[PDB]
């Protein structure tokens, strides 16, 4: 059936993280961790003297932050305000008169363009115009397409309801305001409270969540940064790229698992926290996934569900009865368009092809482990070619975006 | 009293298809063969050829037709004079003049087998050549093995004749050859027999245990040898020490594991299965374990089948069971003993202190995990400190090797 | 048509104990243990300490590691990729699209395993290193066997399934294994059991040929090496040849003997027993035999085996039973051939004609003997000349090896 | 029973030496002896030019050859006369007159005065005052032996016939004449002819047994002539008399069994053949032999088989009723005292301990294969003890008359 429900609790690590084989190797990767920082730490210290710990990326990449905090701010006010009061306005005097669609057409259009310019342009206007460093641009991009994605959904939500004719109103603001900060994006009425917040454990997860980003960040300085140096010095076609698309792929696996770990489970467990939220199933097992076709097992489940449920559902509804291969292939389309525009903006570069060649390399894979192919030679195959096609296809971009589209 | 065998399949195997840890699992190989893979094709360009040319290794092995006429000198001898010793004190007994100087004589000569054929033929064939630390390792390997066998095959038959109408059996030699290369350190005739040997299951795992033997050296050779070298050159001033602790601790847990994995799961059941063993109890779970008094999860367990059955059994009836402590602490001792001399012989240093100390650093980890505190927190410090303590007595031990015994 | 085996205990154990031949054979060992005694406390005596220090066996064994190490692969070899090859072979055929491409392809495979690896490997490893006389010829010896054996598995396989319903049998590794060992060189699953192995037994046995090649080896030095330096130095003129062929004699038929014994009774015994064998055919009495035709006595009946079952039989077949004659010849160019090629490769020398020169002695030797003459005169005079014609032509082909090849 | 009689044939190697195996051993064993020879020969002419084959010691050994023919001759004609005619004379009157034994005494007391003055003095003599050479002193003691126990036989057994009363004569001339020829030393006066005599089979063994006597001539000369030379030249007290009791032992071993061979076999079998014998059982299968006591088998059945009948049976007699040991003891007694005589006037030596060493070392052999002891390991050590103790012993004697007893 079509909906949400609340059956999966915690999330999908704390199940096994108390499994003892697992927890305990969880634990020594932790210690491992660690003792790599002190490894690095006290092996650099007293050969440089300096105990160096560079602050220097950050510094710049976070860049003008009083300019996304003020335009983040009026973001969030118009999501809050506009289109609550505009449905409010709507619904509420919906058949009492214009027994043709006209009041519809045009209060849809006044949402419609709304939408396209106010939350389309304005972020993107604020982003290009003051040339905003990437990270930084990256939350505003971020935070716009979230922003899209659920006021899209809060008229989606209702919409059906009230023409269907009592005429079911607009909730209460005290609600909508939860649902603007709630860890998914299918808007609903309906969150069961868990019994009590836990300050301790949500202190523990903010803590952790903080930890693992200053890890993520200080890998990135030690290990992929000088990297980004000695192909930011001749970057042009050098045979020698080779050399560290053969030395960044464990750095680029940790900082793929501990940037998955942070934002996908302890963010969003510890905004649950503050919340009650209740679900928790912020991502599934994704490694053990075999397929696309009715089998997939998203590692993003708030992503994927708010794609499939409000793209997919309705393009098999408007274009046709049997073509099944031509609605997914639209959903296809429209990630791929999405996420194109997200990075090209983000990365300032138009480059089209990184996402369909991820979508043709995930072919690739699923189809060599979904022939009935359990045999372990083909999954060691598979994680192989994954961490390498990866790096090699990120540092091809790097190269692109560095060189022959920085140099005439 | 008395080991039964029941279980199968070591630990690794059952627990492996387990989806969650078969993944982990793969992830683990992939990034093992990317990690070799990617070494390699950057050094082919930072330097030219490939920088993996198998040196240290040759000396290592050295005097090999020397070990393999010493292994068929210590096999035959193994095979031969405890049996025929013991088939011949076995068939007259309780027919002598005096009771038991039968006994005497025949033990006599049995300790006389022991401490000089297996006690000092081996110690004598390599100590004479000054044989390399790896194939010294070896016949010293081979010979406390077939020590303990001996008193094994001893020890299961005498106090069966002793007791006392046809009260006296012994076992065909036929049994004591497959024994004789059985995966355990108990004599038995109770041995079942799994349907067949598997030849493709044999020849993966001798295939995984060549394999991980060549990764072992890959790893530990690149990864650690320039710093043996260090630590050999400068190695009285704290600069260096310091330098090497706190970088001999990831290859260092990593050769730990493979080296774990490749003997005590691989190896062993490459024989088990050729000899269709059927009771693969190889190695508990050692990660979780607890602490020392009761409850104990050792690493491996041959080894401490034998300790336990053949030296805690006894001091309890040499001592009467009030100073069981007392009791408790020989067995501390005889493992000591036998440790210090296997690492001295195999190591030309006589450093006593090494095992002591790491049953002290054991005691000490055990009341940081143990009490139930089961808090995360202690348990990650109880891995950081093992981790980090097998580094640094690694390196203490090899300093004071290189250091203070060349200069 | 087929081998089946029936009989047991060689000649030797049956012939023996007859009284009037079990003390002719004690007064021989008794003859050759003083012989040995006396010659050791004459030459101790006559020049100070012993005169037997072993000398040129550490010369001819040479670089054993890398035998064993070939020995390995070539067994590992020949267990697997025939057993594979013909394993896969095995199941699918009668599906193919065009009946016997199939078989081109998989039989072509086939060859290329022969001709390569058990070829070419074994050749191009024992011509590399130009390994000593001696360890070369171990490698020659199990490069044919390993060859014979492979031949002979699918052989024995192949026209089964051929014809034709499950019609397809393939036996399992785990017998395949047990040939690889058996003594004999035609594949067979039908191995009786005698009840046991008999520990005692093998140990005599080894015993013995260990001594008996420890003899052989005192006697060949001692009486024939100051000879071989002669002829190796002065080798043109006829008189240190007339004088070598005129004491090449009596320690020739010795060491003869006593190595038929310790190979064709002793070493395969002891092997028979510790794999229960059975069929202890090793060798017709030699002594008696008659002529070529028919009713001809081996003195080895594996290599007799092979070569009349896998190659009389097939040529045959191949030219129609009028010209069995010709038939009869190819089988004397297979026997020819492989023995010269193990010849010369064993003792880089290429000379063809010993070998046919020895089946033309043979030849009239049974002319001798043979036509019922039977007379004692005769039988004597084909015996000298079988003693003193063994003597000249391994006399003359050591000159021709060491004279007009080094000079 | 008490007898001769004539149930074996042939002798006791033809019978094998027509078994294949046995058949073919000995072939190959005729075969190493001509190559032997061949082989001494052309690599001693070739090397030395002679071709030596030394008729020495023969030459000398031999010695006086007409006077032992002359007196082979006398003697010949003395036994063959003088105790017939005697005997006759003896028996045709015996209890005519006479009824005390004094007829019997006297008579008898002049046979015995016969027999140990004229054939015993007489060849004594006749050896002892023209210091006959060895080798003929040695044909004239054995034949003076044989003749001695033929007649204490044609005596011993016609004796006891006439005294128990008709009273039974002395039989034909042409009957004695053959028994003074025939292989054996037990007078009867039954033979079996066999069917005819075979001159070509005659011819053949005297060929054997010439060629035998050539062949161990001609090993003894080169291989134990030299031996005997250094031991002439420095015999007293050498610690190298060691170095040829470990040189002379397989030479040793070859004399033994070609003399065996020869004298025991072809010459007798020759003589049974130019007289149609009958029995030709002239050797048991001594190898096999394991005890003196009720299981010895003699490798000489004539001289067995002569003293058992005509020593044992009366000393048991007259001795007494259960003295075996004494009466066993006392046949030793007898061989030995004869042996050594023999020997001794043979040698010109008086060393009277080898046949009671000889015993002792038999009683050796014999009681370490007499404790049901089949285990080859113990025949093994039995056969090699036998050859080195018989060599050692004979190399003792000819050294102790070689130096001892030639120096003052
Ligand atoms: C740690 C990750 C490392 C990745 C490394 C690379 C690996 C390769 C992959 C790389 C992906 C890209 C990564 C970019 C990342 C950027 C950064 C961000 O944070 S952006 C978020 C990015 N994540 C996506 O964009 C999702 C990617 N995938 C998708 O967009 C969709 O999930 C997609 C197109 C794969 C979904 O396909 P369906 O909806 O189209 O198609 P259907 O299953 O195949 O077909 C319809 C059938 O399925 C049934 N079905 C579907 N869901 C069902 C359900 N839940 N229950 C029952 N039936 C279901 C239907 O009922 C129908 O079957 P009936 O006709 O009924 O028999
Ligand atoms: C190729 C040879 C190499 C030899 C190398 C050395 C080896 C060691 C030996 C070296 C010997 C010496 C060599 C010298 C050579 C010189 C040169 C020459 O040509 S000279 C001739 C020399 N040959 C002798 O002189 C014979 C040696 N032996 C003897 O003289 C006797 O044969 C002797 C003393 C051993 C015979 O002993 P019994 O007659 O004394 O004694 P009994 O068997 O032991 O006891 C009586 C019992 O035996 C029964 N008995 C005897 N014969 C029997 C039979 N045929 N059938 C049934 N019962 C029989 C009797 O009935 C009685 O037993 P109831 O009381 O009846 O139960
Ligand atoms: C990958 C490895 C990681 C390395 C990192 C190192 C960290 C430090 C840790 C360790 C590594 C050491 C490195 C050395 C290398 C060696 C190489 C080898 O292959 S050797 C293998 C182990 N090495 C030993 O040295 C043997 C272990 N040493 C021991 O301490 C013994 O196992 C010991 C002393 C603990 C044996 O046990 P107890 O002496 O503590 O026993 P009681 O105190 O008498 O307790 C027995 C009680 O338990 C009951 N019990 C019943 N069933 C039991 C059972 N199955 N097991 C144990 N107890 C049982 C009995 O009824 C009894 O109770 P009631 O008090 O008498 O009433
Ligand atoms: C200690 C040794 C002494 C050395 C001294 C040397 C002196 C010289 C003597 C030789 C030493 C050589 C040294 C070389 C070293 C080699 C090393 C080894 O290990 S190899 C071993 C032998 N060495 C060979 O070379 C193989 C023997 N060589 C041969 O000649 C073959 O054995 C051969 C050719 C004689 C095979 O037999 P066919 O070819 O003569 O047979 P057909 O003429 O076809 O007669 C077969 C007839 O017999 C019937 N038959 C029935 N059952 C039979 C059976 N069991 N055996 C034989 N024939 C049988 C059949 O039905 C057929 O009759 P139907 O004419 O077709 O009607």
């Amino acid at each position: 059936e079509q909906g949400k429900i609340f059956i999966a609790r915690r999330s999908l690590l704390d199940e096994l993280l108390e499994v003892d084989h697992i927890r305990t190797i969880y634990h020594m990767f932790i210690a491992l961790l660690i003792l790599f920082i002190l490894s690095t730490l006290v092996v650099d210290y007293i050969d440089e003297g300096r105990l160096v710990l560079e602050f220097s990326l950050l510094s710049y990449a976070f860049g003008k932050f009083p300019t996304v905090v003020w335009t983040w701010w009026i973001m969030f006010l118009s999501t809050f305000s506009v289109p609550y009061f505009l449905f409010q306005h709507w619904a509420t005097g919906y058949s009492k008169s214009s027994h043709p669609l006209i009041r519809s057409l045009f209060h849809g259009f006044l949402f419609m363009i709304f939408q396209i310019g106010v939350l389309g342009f304005g972020p993107t206007y604020v982003v290009l115009a003051y040339t905003l460093p990437p990270a930084s641009r990256f939350i505003i991009i971020f935070e716009q397409i979230r922003f899209v994605m659920k006021a899209h959904s809060f008229v989606r939500e209702n919409v059906p309801r009230v023409l269907n004719s009592s005429t079911v109103p607009i909730p209460t603001v005290n609600q909508y305001l939860y649902f603007l900060f709630a860890p998914t994006l299918i808007y609903r009425d309906s969150y069961p409270r868990n019994p009590t917040v836990r300050w301790g454990y949500v202190a523990m997860k903010f803590a952790q969540v903080f930890g693992c980003f200053f890890y993520v960040y200080y890998i990135f300085e030690r290990l992929c940064a000088p990297l980004f140096r000695n192909i930011k010095q001749e970057p042009f076609s050098a045979r020698v790229l080779v050399l560290c698309v053969f030395n960044s792929i464990l750095p680029g696996v940790l900082i793929l698992f501990l940037t998955f770990f942070a934002f996908l489970h302890c963010w969003l467990n510890a905004f649950a926290e503050m919340l009650r939220f209740g679900d928790r199933m912020f991502y599934k097992d994704w490694w053990n996934s075999t397929s696309y076709s009715n089998y997939y097992r998203t590692w993003n489940v708030v992503v994927h569900d708010w794609l499939y449920y409000y793209a997919y559902k309705d393009f098999l509804w408007f274009f046709s009865k049997r073509f099944k291969s031509a609605a997914m292939l639209a959903v296809f389309a429209v990630s791929a368009v999405v996420h194109e525009y997200a990075l090209a903006v983000c990365l300032s570069f138009f480059y089209p092809v990184l996402f369909v060649l991820f979508m043709f390399f995930g072919m690739a894979f699923n189809f060599i482990v979904n022939d009935s192919r359990k045999k372990p030679i083909w999954n060691v195959l598979m994680w192989t070619s994954l961490f390498l096609g990866n790096g090699v296809l990120l540092c091809f971009y790097s190269q692109e975006w560095y060189a022959r589209q920085h140099c005439p």
